[PDB]
């Protein structure tokens, strides 16, 4: 099981590719779509590349020997109207030659290659090299130096629609330069978003009939007096069960080791600057999963309360976002009886730059200023918006109750 082109191992699918075995084809995609010849004769419906032409183009390169190796089977030809200098792909990644991700898809020799004029990578946390060929520039703000490999898997993890400079969010110049310098913007959706659990979290809704005396939970009717009405007031709380007319109500109560790197140092980073006076810590000796307390913010009905959150971060933090939930019940709108939180920045607006003090801020800020016009709970959004003293009256007398 070799690719047909450069005769390797499918090896990490990051560096050569998603190694593809169909129509009894065996290949790496950045191999088929780096080959210099192959001129997507197919609809998109091997990505655009009929195994005829991939036949020719294996043909074509057992013609042609690899600069590295000695060895045949190379297809890869530095685009260079003189040079002649062709190689195999991963040859060409090891030795240091540059292969681009648009237009042509054109690659280039060490000899020829674009460069750049040209501390820490930020997003790694660690010292960067003094090979300037793994060492990547903004043109953008920070101009920062990343390594190449960083800035490969937050092109891999966040998709295009979410490459975007980590500071000034460039989308424009950014990524043209990135995609001029060799870096793969691979057209999809962001990783978080493509794993299977996705986020169903924000999805669910309360399906619970909590009366004593049921007419019957599990199932409840689309309509009738068997269907479902939820409490006006929290939303967290069948409708002939009710025992009101459908003709409102309200319930009772309302009557992978650069990942554990990065996280020691944003775990120190918090306890040198705690954002809203929050403890945060490990649980037991998971540093994948937090536990923190915040204390709530002045000027909000929920000033005085404690609120406890759980944080599970991923194995490719900080590529993709951490999971937070809170453990205290909250009376808000973008957060739910399970303690989900609605918040951009957990799924969208992602920047592998942003910390978890910056997570833990911008949830101080969304209990200050929350969103009503995208609510994870409608029947609170609407009160919100319409009568804000209830509103807050019921925050606060929640704040009492629970919380604090
Ligand atoms: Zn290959
Ligand atoms: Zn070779
Ligand atoms: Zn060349
Ligand atoms: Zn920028
Ligand atoms: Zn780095
Ligand atoms: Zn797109
Ligand atoms: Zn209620
Ligand atoms: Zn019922």
């Amino acid at each position: 099981p070799v690719c047909l082109l450069c005769l390797q191992e499918p090896g990490d699918p990051e560096k050569l590719g998603e190694f593809l075995q169909k129509d009894n084809l065996c290949v790496h995609y950045f191999c088929l779509i780096l080959s210099s010849r192959l001129p997507q004769k197919g609809q998109p419906n091997l990505h655009g590349f009929m195994p005829e032409d991939i036949k020719r183009e294996a043909v074509r390169a057992s013609k042609k020997i690899c600069f590295v190796c000695k060895k045949k089977g190379a297809a890869i030809r530095c685009q260079n109207d003189q040079c002649v200098q062709n190689f195999h792909l991963p040859c060409g990644q090891e030795r240091g030659c540059l292969s681009q991700f648009f237009g042509e898809y054109k690659s280039y020799c060490r000899k020829h290659r674009p460069t750049q004029n040209i501390e820490s990578c930020v997003l790694c946390c660690e010292n960067l090299s003094r090979t300037s060929v793994e060492n990547i520039q903004s043109p953008c703000c920070s101009q920062a130096i990343y390594h190449r490999k960083c800035i490969q898997k937050y092109a891999h993890t966040s998709a295009k629609h979410f490459f975007k400079c980590p500071q000034c969010n460039n989308r424009e110049e950014f990524p043209q330069e990135m995609l001029r310098m060799g870096i793969h913007i691979p057209d999809r959706d962001a990783a978080w978003e493509l794993e299977p659990g996705a986020f169903s979290e924000l999805y669910q809704r309360y399906r619970h009939c909590d009366a004593p005396i049921c007419l019957y939970r599990d199932s409840f009717e689309d309509e009738g007096r068997w269907r479902l009405i939820l409490c006006a007031t929290c939303g967290s709380h069948h409708r002939d069960c009710s025992s009101l007319r459908p003709n409102k109500w309200e319930c009772n109560e309302c009557l992978a080791s650069m990942a554990l790197k990065r996280i020691h140092k944003e775990l120190n980073d918090l306890a040198r600057d705690p954002p809203a006076q929050c403890r945060a810590g490990p649980v037991g000796d998971d540093m994948f999963h937090w536990q923190a307390t915040i204390m709530g913010p002045n000027d909000s009905p929920y000033q005085g309360g404690v609120f406890f959150l759980t944080i599970h971060f991923p194995t490719d933090y900080p590529f993709k976002p951490p999971k937070v939930a809170f453990t205290t019940r909250i009376y808000h709108p973008n957060i739910n009886s399970n303690g989900s939180i609605k918040l951009d920045i957990l799924r969208s607006q992602w920047s592998p730059a942003l910390t978890i003090s910056k997570v833990l801020l911008s949830i101080c800020s969304l209990l200050c200023d929350p969103n009503p016009d995208d609510p994870l709970v409608p029947e609170i959004a609407r009160i919100y918006k319409t009568d804000r003293e209830k509103y807050n009256r019921i925050a606060r007398e929640w704040t009492q109750k629970y919380a604090m």
